[PDB]
């Protein structure tokens, strides 16, 4: 009831900027998730029991993959935090509580292949969900973990704020497959540009909704250098393992996956600042104006991959 989460100093400052890394040590997660809720939504949100059963659930459904983790999955609610204090009026008391859980779950049960690996290789998911296919799946183990027995965060919500907030997630987490990104985005930019953009408009909120997922799952491209370099040598690794996956099934990998085109890295990265990241927090900004600072330091990393090219380093 009394019992607040506090950090050390350092984290309890560091946290509120969009830039936060949470560190090497895996124990403090959990902790700093909570701390994250308890700021974001009230400490009256989630039945605290249920909460930390809830978070230990979701920590034992992510796998020790290179970077669909149990890291990525806290790095992702830690950006959607940020949006949602630097934003804190222009959000229901139902989307605070949904977003952060959709954000901690959004890579349930993720093997580290592609939505298309799993198509070519035939995967029972693939029959099961032809589209979104491991966005499905991610909702659905959410869906299953929710239903374990103390395990209901929702259970003092009413039955219709139980299927507004099941909904939310659900929207938001099939929003995290990039493919649905490219026309997400180039609808809110249409509506932003034409003045049409109206947040009382539920399908409007809804991309807006989209298209933070998105910027949440690329923040690792928004963080200072050193991080953001580290992180993608756990991004290739995934990459690489897929296209040695691809070449088992008698396929070229795209050069994305394929690890004998190492050197191509830096090159590739500019590829996707520029095709995806860069638009991505540009039409954030424009449509959310205080995640100014999640464009600044993309566009900050951008210029440290030319640096890398231009042999500078
Ligand atoms: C298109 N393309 N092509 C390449 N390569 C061509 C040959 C060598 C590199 N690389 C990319 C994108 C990399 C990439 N993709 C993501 C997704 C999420 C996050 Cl957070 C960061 N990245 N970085
Ligand atoms: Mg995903
Ligand atoms: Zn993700």
């Amino acid at each position: 009831g009394l019992m607040q989460f506090t950090l050390p100093v350092r984290l309890c400052k560091e946290i509120e900027l969009f830039h936060f890394d949470i560190g090497p040590f895996e124990n403090m997660w959990p902790g700093i998730f909570v701390y994250m809720v308890h700021r974001s939504c009230g400490t009256s949100c989630f039945e605290l029991e249920k909460l930390c059963r809830f978070i230990m659930s979701v920590k034992k459904n992510y796998r020790r993959v290179p970077y669909h983790n149990w890291k990525h999955a806290v790095t992702v609610a830690h950006c959607m935090y940020a949006i949602l204090q630097n934003n804190h009026t222009l959000f229901t008391d139902l989307e605070r509580k949904g977003l952060l859980i959709a954000c901690l779950c959004h890579d349930l049960d993720h093997r580290g292949f592609s939505n298309s690996y799993l198509q070519k290789f035939d995967h029972p998911l693939a029959a099961l969900y032809s589209t979104s296919t491991m966005e499905q799946h991610h909702f659905s183990q959410t869906v299953s973990i929710l239903q374990l027995e103390g395990h209901n965060i929702f259970s003092t919500l009413s039955s219709s704020e139980y299927e507004q907030v099941l909904e939310i997630i659900r929207k938001a987490i099939i929003a995290t497959d990039l493919a649905l990104y490219f026309g997400n985005r180039k609808q809110l930019e249409e509506m932003y540009q034409t003045g049409s953009l109206n947040l009382n408009n539920q399908s409007h909120r809804d991309r807006v909704i989209g298209l933070m997922m998105t910027a949440c799952d690329l923040c690792s491209v928004t963080k200072l250098w050193p991080v953001t370099k580290l992180t993608a040598n756990d991004i290739y690794a995934e990459f690489w393992a897929e296209g040695d996956e691809m070449k088992k099934l008698g396929i070229q990998p795209i050069p994305m996956m394929d690890r004998d085109k190492k050197d191509e890295v830096p090159q590739g990265q500019l590829g996707f600042y520029n095709a995806v990241a860069i638009p991505c927090y540009t039409t954030l900004t424009q449509i959310l104006p205080p995640t100014e600072p999640l464009l600044k330091a993309c566009r900050d990393n951008l210029s440290q991959w030319e640096k890398v090219i231009r042999g500078e380093e």
